[PDB]
């Protein structure tokens, strides 16, 4: 058993063995059960054929327990789960990533009335609280001014906790059962009227959503999904701060940025969702016997697909190892070669449905950092793991000398 091994090799685990034994898959003994690992565009579209892979009984139960709770979206299959794959959906499309975004544009111009009179600042730490105020007011859920912090903290600490062992995984397991019993007495209030909803709204669309047997879900599983939207909101926090580190890091597209537009500006977001790392793999179950590649993949076999070494593949990408926005200027759109929320098409199976508000929230952050302030960067630890899972730059990228502009 290979678990403690990727423990300490984190993101790179499969790559360095894809690359070792010159093969795009191997088999490796992992969390107890026997995987396969593999790598690359061609097996992310095996890894997405529904009719090969389950992902029922692939979730370890620690995964449950900490970031996405017992028996939600994420370990569904079938026409079960692309039923409550289409609520997620209507709640994703571009008026809601345009609200979003816009919500987001009015936090960050609100606070550089703060940031200009402290001077310094930790960029994860004021992002989080401001994802977490913009996810509660979109989604309907109330939220107090004196809670924006703790409930924001119990997200975080529920992401953070997805690739831990220790009191960093426990972390996750304390701040879940909060976070469930918080969201479903709102549930509760909300099905009984004693809580104001609105037609459209994550709250009201997940205590009123209808299975395919005309049952609403359980409140308990109603709250489950609707933090499955209020967390992952939260979670750009992480892609906002790689953000701003390759903006320190590459200072020659900050001008490229401001003499631009949102072309740009998605070409740079696009490069820091494909370069740096926060999923590292995604679980799936063989469903049926089948070949592929000159492997057999025998029913009930646990299998890896590799979200990071697939983005860094060099037969995909052209220097993986370079952040470079302007790879994305006339290449073509796939649904394979890049893949760090998922492959395929999130109507058949389990892709991202946030992808669309992942990028328009990072596109406004980005234009806030470029033209609405100045700052420096002081003396800090800008290092980022690549064993640690998730990832962040240590010192949650401090800013000082903050400047309206
Ligand atoms: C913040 C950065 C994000 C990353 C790195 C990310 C990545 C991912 C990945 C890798 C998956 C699983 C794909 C698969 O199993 O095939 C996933 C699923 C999912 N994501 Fe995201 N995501 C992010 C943001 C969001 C946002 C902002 C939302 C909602 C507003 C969201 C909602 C979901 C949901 C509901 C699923 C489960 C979909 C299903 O099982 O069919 N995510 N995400
Ligand atoms: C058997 C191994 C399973 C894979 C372990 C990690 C699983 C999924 C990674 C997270 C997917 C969704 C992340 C989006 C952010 C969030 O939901 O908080
Ligand atoms: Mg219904």
């Amino acid at each position: 058993d290979n678990s403690l091994t990727l423990l300490k090799e984190g993101y790179l685990f499969i790559k360095n063995r894809t690359e070792r034994y010159n093969s795009d898959l191997f088999q490796a003994r992992l969390l107890g059960k026997n995987f396969i690992c593999m790598t690359g565009a061609e097996a992310a579209k095996v890894f997405y054929d529904t009719d090969r892979f389950q992902r029922q009984n692939a979730l370890p139960k620690r995964v449950q327990k900490s970031i996405f709770g017992v028996n939600a979206i994420h370990g569904m299959d079938g026409s079960a789960h692309i039923h409550r794959k289409m609520l997620f959906l209507s709640l994703m499309t571009p008026p809601h990533q345009k609200r979003l975004a816009e919500l987001m544009t009015e936090e960050w111009k609100a606070a550089v009335t703060r940031w200009e009179k402290a001077d310094e600042v930790v960029l994860f730490e004021e992002a989080k609280e401001i994802l977490c105020r913009v996810a509660c007011y979109w989604a309907g859920v109330p939220l107090k001014e004196t809670e924006v912090k703790e409930r924001a903290d119990d997200f975080i600490d529920m992401v953070d906790a997805f690739g831990a062992v220790g009191p960093r995984h426990w972390k996750g397991r304390r701040a879940r059962p909060r976070a469930e019993e918080w969201i479903e007495v709102m549930i509760e209030d909300a099905r009984a009227g004693l809580l104001k909803t609105t037609s459209g709204t994550a709250l009201h669309e997940m205590a009123f959503h209808t299975q395919e047997d005309g049952s609403q879900l359980d409140s308990r599983m109603a709250a489950i999904e609707l933090i499955n939207v209020l967390r992952p909101i939260v979670a750009i926090s992480y892609f906002l701060v790689f953000s701003a580190l390759a903006l320190h890091e590459h200072p020659k597209y900050k001008e490229w940025l401001r003499s631009g537009n949102s072309r740009e500006r998605e070409m740079f977001v696009q490069e820091v969702r494909r370069y740096y790392p926060f999923i590292p793999f995604l679980g799936a179950l063989v469903k049926k016997d089948f070949v592929w590649n000159n492997c057999e993949f025998k029913k009930g076999t646990s299998v890896l697909l590799d979200l990071y070494g697939t983005n860094h593949d060099p037969r995909l990408w052209d220097h993986p190892d370079e952040f470079r926005p302007e790879r994305f200027a006339e290449r073509e759109e796939n649904l394979f070669d890049m893949i760090p929320q998922g492959g395929g098409h999130a109507e058949k199976g389990h892709r991202c449905p946030g992808e669309g508000i992942t990028i328009e929230v990072m596109k406004a952050s980005l234009d806030f950092l470029v033209h609405q302030i100045e700052y420096d960067v002081p003396e800090q630890s800008l290092h980022y793991s690549l064993a640690r899972m998730p990832s962040l730059p240590e010192s949650g990228f401090v800013m000082s000398g903050i400047r309206r502009k």
